[PDB]
């Protein structure tokens, strides 16, 4: 029998809503194709992955270890024994002797029964891990595709940019041939090309380490995916109820595995009690014994036996209590863990809900203060073409916007980020 | 008795002075009452000090658990036998017998001693570990609490940049309306008000972060502090003598602790020590036994029994010459990793002092370049209103301002950390 | 004998090439001699590495201990034992007793052989992650001596620059003595004088958490460098051929610490294999008794004995099975930290070929773009003196300039970084 307590549990530590439903699985979630096919691989040969799933294997056979340990066991024994004295009789003694014996412990009260439970208990949580590491993944190597279109895009728009700054210093020096413009103006148009090839070349770098990360995560050396255009679209972004209940969180595996892990100390707590209470064994024994060995294995030598055993605790200075308090005060570290998993999830999905409101407003805000900057451009060059300002005018102009611009797409990397942290928090596919 | 080696506090690893006393308590530190009331809260509710509190509580029973070692055992027995030939008189025997028997060792050369002391020291460290947690909540909090406020002011100069924009925007107009300005001014009049919506969004995310972070660190989902005037003034911040020694370090709980787990490895070598010695130990019982139930337990078949013992070890391959190497060796770690926890905290405390000043001297520069920066876009005003140069002159002068204000939010929020640091390094309340 | 599988490398989890040689000593690595200087005291004095020095002796004494087991044991007894009846005859019996016995496990199938060859392995391992954290030191002091090198260039541009900015602020000031120039123009040279401090300050910080963290490094408090010239020749940067081979990466300790790892691995399967099979042992002792000690130790009560013994297990519920499982399971899970371990290697040396490329193509472009800001300087302040533009085109120059300028002295030192982290991630000296 079992003296471990039941499960119960714990109150929910975070509140009731996120501030006031199931994911699609994630073929579903991602529409864009290519970054479907680097996760499958990933799945196939991610390293961590692979660790995480031997995890659950050897968590499994300690659990069958454990489980063993409940058993029977039957195991054979030779002995040989010479032995004399000293003085008086320097005659040698000689016995052998052959035992076959049988081990059982009863477990009335649940001990080893108990302390397989816990280990059924920590394979269980392992397996949760597992999957906590499979979203993982699934999460990383996605966000890990998006930068790396990232680092496309912005390489992109870097080279036009550089293509539009080389037209605009022809047009300069084009001027000055014409002596209709100035030298000031010439070297301004001429720094800002220097610029750009300084972020192409920086755009070069992060896309190499775009690809680097991308490998390591695949587990795998295949040809990197090509620059595609990637939109909003490309993710199929999660739509929430109003009052979507914090409850959606205890399906997590994060939070299933704190769940076994708490049952697992439950049944330590069992184990713990069970040490107070008397143990009852069990051995059986074939045996035989011989002065030589020729009559040894004679039915004539041969012995059977049969033994039951009780041993009751009574005094131990304070031992099995001890023992029993830090089973108890372990278990209170399971709730504090539960706890703890729960506050941290809520956490997540509360700062990706306020991030996704943030970033739409400020995409929507830099979308409009670029196409200002655009017509800003073209009233500055025509201004500045009649002699009506200063090229400082187009300068600041062309500056602004192309800063605007890997502003923009590095806000759209955001979202999409943030859209795939939100669909990961939720529990993911 | 013991044969561990006597506590020697090592040589200070860092200098004797920071460069050339004792803390107020944190209800006297911070001024500002708001801060302080989350502090109290999160030391009520906050998951990770429960957790180091019930790291304490653990560390204590097994102190118990290994001290109980020390103490006398005495335990009940109980066993039946059948038993008999396999040929030759096939009489089976029977034999049942019943012990109650005590056992004591005597640690003469204190080995269960030392190891119970070793327990007893990591339980002292692991309350140090938790004051140390109790205090770096409180610096945590604190610092999340200013970080809500850094939000909240970053969000209304936003707001009042935006309103001073379309106040800037709509005189541009006007001015269009005579055939007084140009469609430049007012397309560049139109964009800053929209880059600086998209700020508002930013900080309206950062607000929102910045709640959710304190909330887990709380552990508690009540309301939020609102918005208040934050200043200098806030903090108590901490006065220190010319010369303060090095010496204040070996108040904080971390160092303590470090301390502890040296004097406990102190007592492991007094335990290995030990292995080498003879050992001697006690058991005594009283006993029954008989060929059946009925008399059992007659006084008739009753033993009472007394057996003092003695092992001396003499050769062992070396097992207990590696096991004290080990030991020592561990004894060693100890020190060095007191000496890392000390160098580490002279690190904090020094990067803080230096902090200080620079932020300090940064704060005042920056205050100084922001009133350069208020009468720079009155002169620009003003001379772009009387058609003396572009409108270009009063957007950069804004910009400047505007974004000049912000550092100067981002500064006061370094002091204020850096204050707070200070305060913890220097060991907390 | 052993039972313990051969090793076998596993394949290489990376490509062959890192995309289409021996490094130098530390020494000729690095050509500026204040590094080496510092690395040498850091070798001396620093903490980490002495604890890795540590943890390699224990390790050693593990081994000790562990082959330990695989000799022969020689120890001594000694008893005494009272005992009577507790009804009918209470005289007390009364025998003493001596043992000296030797003992000796055989180890024919080598369970001790692999546990004591499984802590060698460790050991061998360990000396490899010790070997890791000193050229991890290495690197480390050196990047953080050229950041405290970084922030003294930076401090110094910050200095000059402010000594620029005074004199356009004077010329500014004459200029409006004459009724020449404008209260603008003023307000604007005024302001740039006080960012400028505000940098300044900032630098010193910088410079201060530089030193600090240098100290910390060292492990030693005495006089810091001081600022010294510092360019590409401070390093003897790597020259590779075309098609290095990933088979360089196997040569790197952690790499070979992995390998090491496997191989205790493959001992542990050895050490479960033998548990299914019949286990010798051998014990032999001489020993003595008698009623009364003064007869004890005679010849006469003496004895000497011989017993050899077999154990032969054969059933144990899967015990020996579930066993041998989590050491194949373990193994596999070390071939999946040496693949893992040797991707991570071929990752950090691909990105910093990539960021090789990158940041030259960087400085390079920004070393143009400087050259175009000083010309744009020059023509802006002519174009202004003369009353054909406004100061805004001066400060707009002197801005881009220093920007430049601070840009230019992080490049140069992202570079050097690069270039140690490149001579680390292919094995260091």
């Amino acid at each position: 029998c079992s003296l471990a307590p039941d499960y119960q549990r714990p109150a929910m530590p975070v509140p009731q809503q996120f501030s006031l439903y199931q994911n699609a699985g994630w073929r579903t979630f991602f529409v864009d194709n290519q970054v479907k096919t680097l996760i499958s691989e990933a799945l196939v040969n991610n390293r961590d992955l692979r660790m995480a799933t031997l995890k659950v294997q050897e968590a499994r056979a300690q659990y069958r270890l454990t489980d063993a340990d409940r058993y029977p066991q039957l195991n054979g024994e030779g002995s040989g024994s010479w032995s004399g004295n000293l003085k008086g009789n320097t005659a040698t003694t000689r016995e052998f002797s052959t035992g076959l014996n049988a081990s059982f412990d009863l477990d009335f009260f649940g001990r080893l029964k108990n302390m397989s439970e816990a280990e059924r208990q920590n394979y269980l949580a392992t397996e949760e891990a597992q999957r906590a590491v499979h979203i993982l993944l699934v999460s990383n190597v996605a966000q890990s595709y998006f930068n790396q279109q990232l680092a496309y895009a912005q390489l992109q728009i870097a080279e036009e940019t550089l293509r539009n700054y080389q037209q605009s210093y022809a047009f300069v020096e084009k001027q000055l041939l014409t002596g209709s413009s100035n030298v000031l103006a010439l070297e301004q148009a001429r720094g800002v090309i220097e610029s750009t090839r300084s972020d192409i070349a920086k755009r070069q770098g992060e896309l190499a380490q775009a690809n680097n990360a991308l490998q390591l995560l695949l587990g795998s050396y295949g040809k990197l995916p090509q620059a595609q255009t990637v939109n909003s679209d490309s993710l199929q972004s999660v739509k929430l109820p109003a009052g979507l209940s914090s409850q959606i969180l205890l399906q997590r595996p994060d939070i299933m595995e704190a769940e076994h892990a708490l049952m697992a100390a439950n049944a330590n707590i069992g184990a713990a009690r069970a040490a107070f209470f008397p143990s009852i064994s069990l051995t059986s024994g074939i045996s035989t014994a011989s002065s030589d060995l020729s009559s040894l294995f004679n039915a004539s030598s041969g012995m059977w036996n049969f033994i039951p055993k009780i041993e009751i605790p009574i005094f131990n200075a304070g031992r099995n209590q001890a023992n029993l308090d830090i089973a108890e005060i372990r278990q209170q570290q399971s709730v504090v863990n539960y706890e703890q998993k729960i506050q941290n999830a809520f956490k997540e999905v509360a700062d990706a809900l306020a991030l996704r409101q943030s970033l739409n407003d400020q995409i929507s805000a830099q979308q409009r203060y670029l196409a200002s900057l655009q017509i800003t451009l073209q009233r500055a060059r025509a201004l500045y073409q009649h002699g009506a300002v200063s090229y400082l005018e187009v300068l600041d102009a062309e500056r602004s916007l192309f800063a605007t611009r890997q502003t923009l797409l590095d806000l759209n990397y955001a979202r999409q980020v943030n859209e795939i942290s939100l669909y990961t928090a939720l529990g993911g596919g």
